[PDB]
């Protein structure tokens, strides 16, 4: 179990901008932007490397569902989607995360 | 044309050489011509989406086949201390290619913020 496990539970508090049976959509509590928000299954995966292949349709549903928060939140300029996988990748939480970042210019390389 | 004509539709319809890493009828992927990380590749749908904030709800699976298809390749290639994908919407998320792309880097300690 992870911190984000809890969040899903709601045993500790999140600011949450969606829900539905599959997933959840809630602000990071580090912003590294001015809108910085997470979309993660309910399913506990714990990182994308060990995704399996009928998890597809999930994978893809996280990432519709961050395009429509980050459409409700007034992304209109763009933003940058990002998993983070192990050691090398950042991996804060084992626990997979979609993070959406938007309202300034995100720069390049992506770190 | 099937893929449009960006440079990445031009890739897919082999017009336009690419380092070809995994190709299937969804998707294809392939390094990048500027890579940012000692591996750094692209996964992209063959069906022509200009960028995410377009993307139909009927678009799930193949974007979920996106990421799962960057994670074999990424295993393939070698990254077991891991990566970070990236895919980059618009104006201030970096886009120029207006076909949608799942970057993956690795090979190197990735930093925080992503950009
Ligand atoms: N054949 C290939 N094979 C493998 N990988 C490939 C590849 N081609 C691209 N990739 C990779 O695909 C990934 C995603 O690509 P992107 O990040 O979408 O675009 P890019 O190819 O990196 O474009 P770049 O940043 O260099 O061009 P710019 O907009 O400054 O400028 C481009 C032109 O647009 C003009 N322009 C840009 N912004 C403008 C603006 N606001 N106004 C007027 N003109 C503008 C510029 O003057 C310039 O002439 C990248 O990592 C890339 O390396």
């Amino acid at each position: 179990d992870t911190i984000f496990g809890k969040i899903i539970r709601k045993e500790i508090p999140a600011k949450i901008i969606f829900e539905d049976d599959r997933c959840l959509a809630f602000h990071d509590i580090s912003p590294q932007a001015p809108t910085h928000f997470l979309v993660i299954p309910k399913k506990h995966i714990s990182q994308i490397s060990v995704a399996e292949d009928d998890d597809e349709s999930l994978l893809g549903h996280l990432m519709i569902v961050g395009k429509k928060c980050a459409a409700d939140l007034g992304l209109n300029k763009g933003y940058r989607m990002v998993v983070n996988e192990g050691s090398d990748g950042g991996q804060s939480v084992y626990h997979v995360h979609l993070a959406v970042l938007g309202g300034r210019q995100m720069h390049w390389p992506p770190g």
